[PDB]
């Protein structure tokens, strides 16, 4: 089944330092939740830049945007404590309607308009609860690549979702890299075409292709969610989630698993478009190929150290 595959290499340490942040975060007042960010971001962009979003993006935040730049500062500071309060609101329910580059896109306006002053800042001299002072404390003594994994998935938690088919919006489909300029990876152990052929199809934007690889009832699991199954769904979570990234695999081990199939773990690093090449985050990849040797389970792991990495 997908849910038991879920175990293979059973051995790797993940970070769930993330997740266990993450809840610890989401327990804490709405306001302290806004300033521990702010506090979070500002020291953060001392030594991190965040690219800027995209236009399509900024164009699809737009109108949300507006309203709330309209608004008088105590009603500024109620819409965004609603957001962090997952409260049901018209706003609350079009930022969840929005794909997460679009939530973080959002966000990185507002924080560049609160830097100069025209949302409602946090209070001046504003000091966090005790339970949030500790949540920060434990934020900044992580990695950076745990640092915006927190960030990102405090913003995607946000807002309030009615409704089981509800409108999805999500930046355009890039058009897939020109065959000529695709780079190729190596890695270490592993000659294996599916996972070579996987790697190189997400570096190149090149869904279509990728989607190909897998069984129809295949799954893929981001980084502390639980499995995407079948074609439509992980196809869907490809092109609204998964575009610019760079896939930096470096090393593997290949074994069987019964009934013919192969598990293969990878270990590597991962840039985001958000940061480049500034954070590389550590991960594993955990496939389980049929076979037939397409993919019926892949799982990517957020690593707890680099001494996770194979053979550090
Ligand atoms: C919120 C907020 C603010 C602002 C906050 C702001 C502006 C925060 C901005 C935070 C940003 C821009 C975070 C970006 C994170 C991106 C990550 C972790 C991507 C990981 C990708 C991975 C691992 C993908 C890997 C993958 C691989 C390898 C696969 O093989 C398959 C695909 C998959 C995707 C799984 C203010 C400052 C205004 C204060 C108030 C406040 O609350
Ligand atoms: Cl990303």
């Amino acid at each position: 089944t997908i849910d038991s595959a879920r175990g293979i290499f059973p051995n790797t340490l993940a970070a769930d330092v993330v997740p266990a942040t993450i809840a610890r975060f989401s327990q804490l007042n709405a306001e302290d939740q806004l300033a521990l960010i702010w506090f979070a971001y500002l020291e953060m962009g001392k030594t991190l830049t965040i690219a800027a979003p995209g236009a399509a993006s900024m164009q699809l935040a737009e109108n949300a945007l507006k309203e709330i730049q309209a608004m008088g500062p105590l009603q500024q500071t109620q819409a965004m404590c609603d957001l962090a309060n997952r409260a049901d609101t018209p706003l609350c329910r079009t930022y969840a309607s929005w794909s997460p580059n679009i939530k973080l896109g959002f966000w990185y306006r507002l924080g560049e308009l609160m830097e100069q002053g025209f949302v409602a800042p946090i209070p001046a001299g504003y000091q966090l609860s005790a339970n949030a002072n500790a949540v920060l404390a434990t934020i900044q003594g992580l990695e950076s690549g745990q640092q915006i994994t927190v960030l990102r998935n405090a913003v995607v938690d946000m807002g309030f979702t009615a409704g089981k088919d509800g409108k999805r919006i999500a930046e355009p489909v890039v058009p897939p890299q020109d065959t000529a300029s695709r780079t190729k990876v190596s890695i270490e152990g592993v000659t294996n075409a599916t996972v070579l052929n996987y790697m190189d199809n997400l570096n190149a934007n090149d869904f279509d292709t990728l989607i190909e690889l897998f069984t129809s009832d295949g799954a893929l699991q981001p980084p502390f969610q639980r499995p995407i199954v079948g074609k439509e769904n992980v196809l869907r979570f490809f092109r609204e989630e998964c575009q610019n990234l760079k896939l930096i695999p470096e090393r593997g081990v290949t074994e069987p698993a019964e009934d013919g199939f192969t598990q293969i773990k990878v270990t590597g690093k991962v840039q985001t478009p958000w940061f480049g090449g500034n954070v590389g985050m550590n991960i594993a990849w955990r496939f389980l190929l049929n076979p037939e040797g397409k993919i019926f389970f892949v799982a990517i792991d957020l690593l707890a150290s680099p001494k996770e990495l194979l053979n550090f």
